[PDB]
């Protein structure tokens, strides 16, 4: 800890910001999911000074995502710290699927979650919560292709990027975990904090094209993506007791 | 290859659409990278279909990014090939100036930029392309905290989120790379397949809080920020030469 040693001069305005914490967030990976659900999170999570995170997976091993890119989990549903201030679950197709059907994987959820005092997820990952018996009777969103699946497992879908319910914040498919993660900033700090994360991570987006959502893309794309995402639309729909 | 076997139906107007592809993209992972930096990205890239990724670092030992996730390398400067359709660089701070004067990294970077298709990079990355003389004249962007030291190489610096120059394309700070990524599915393949990556991925943000520019963030923040990064700008600045 030779450095950081001291945090350089903020200036008069900020010595009431809360720059230093001890969250303990628990993100679980696992084969096969989206990186991105992991990552857009972890960023914002890792500008959180003081605050432990915890890769967990089933084991230690690497863990490959839908798109190829291996990631070194940090702990184990056995050495994850019991008590935390945040549980989270990333999104992603069959490896998500299959991380919702896994008995040790729903146990540790289950347990974990009976004590976190934050139960999240964003794409997906709101199968897996839901799977552990977490969204009964809670509001809750998902990637779109699988988000009314959610019923099934006791939690209300609910159309939106974000969405809180009591202690229960869920983002939308893939991308919407910069905002989700943005979102607990300012939730574990204050705004003031989530507003030097956003400055730093420059996160004031600009998308070259205007598809980014049912109502916004060409029919011909949504057409094309609801055909393209049917099979897990189905599994998803399966998995949920439908 | 038992699965994917067929394409479902994407439907009567997507016949045209460059479904299939061969690029070869390297992407460079070092030791205190921004991992957003690199993922903002591979969520793009990785949403191509044919293309081979590889992420290239010295060895392939686990590299542990700025905020401790550690990524699994899958090609070394010598195994990486040697012609590729798309070279790229992530950025960070003490770990990209560590990176950007590490001769062994530098060789890499020169010689496959001699016949990268596409020479790119995202935040501070573009400090490794210019270290490796690949920006000699050419205009590119940057972290906000770091853009000006480009100069020292041979750059224009650029303030615009997504810059491109001939075959040279950068992305400014962290978030960036999903604007810059989105770009060149476009650029690779057609519009309507990027707009279906856009869909898929969700990518239409709404940012909980309007900090994510100079220009919007509270000047506060932006003051307090300024001082933050105060080491990190003036080491950028003494490694290109000022």
């Amino acid at each position: 800890s030779l450095h950081p040693h001291a945090m350089p001069d903020m200036g008069p305005d900020m010595n009431k910001v809360p720059w230093m914490g001890d969250e303990q967030i628990a993100m679980l990976v696992y084969p096969g999911m989206t990186v991105m659900d992991l990552v857009g999170p972890h960023c914002m999570f890792g500008s959180l000074m003081g605050a432990k995170i915890y890769i967990v997976a089933k084991s230690l091993d690497p863990v490959t995502s839908d798109a190829g890119l291996a990631i070194v989990p940090t702990a184990t549903f056995g050495t994850c710290p019991r008590d935390l201030t945040v549980l989270f679950a990333p999104g992603g197709t069959d490896g998500t699927l299959a991380a919702a059907s896994d008995a040790e994987t729903l146990a540790f959820m289950a347990d974990r979650g009976a004590r976190a005092k934050y139960i999240t997820s964003v794409c997906s990952g709101s199968l897996i919560l839901g799977a552990a018996g977490l969204l009964k009777g809670y509001k809750a969103t998902s990637h779109w292709s699988c988000r009314d699946a959610l019923a099934g497992f006791g939690a209300i879908p609910t159309e939106a990027r974000v969405v809180r319910d009591r202690n229960r914040i869920t983002g939308a498919g893939v991308t919407a975990g910069l905002d989700f993660g943005l979102s607990m900033v300012a939730e574990l700090r204050d705004q003031t904090y989530a507003e030097c994360a956003q400055l730093m991570s420059e996160y004031d987006p600009d998308p070259p094209f205007n598809a980014g959502s049912m109502k916004t893309a060409p029919a011909h794309v949504r057409t094309a993506m609801i055909e393209l995402v049917a099979e897990f639309t189905k599994k998803a729909d399966a998995l949920a007791g439908f």
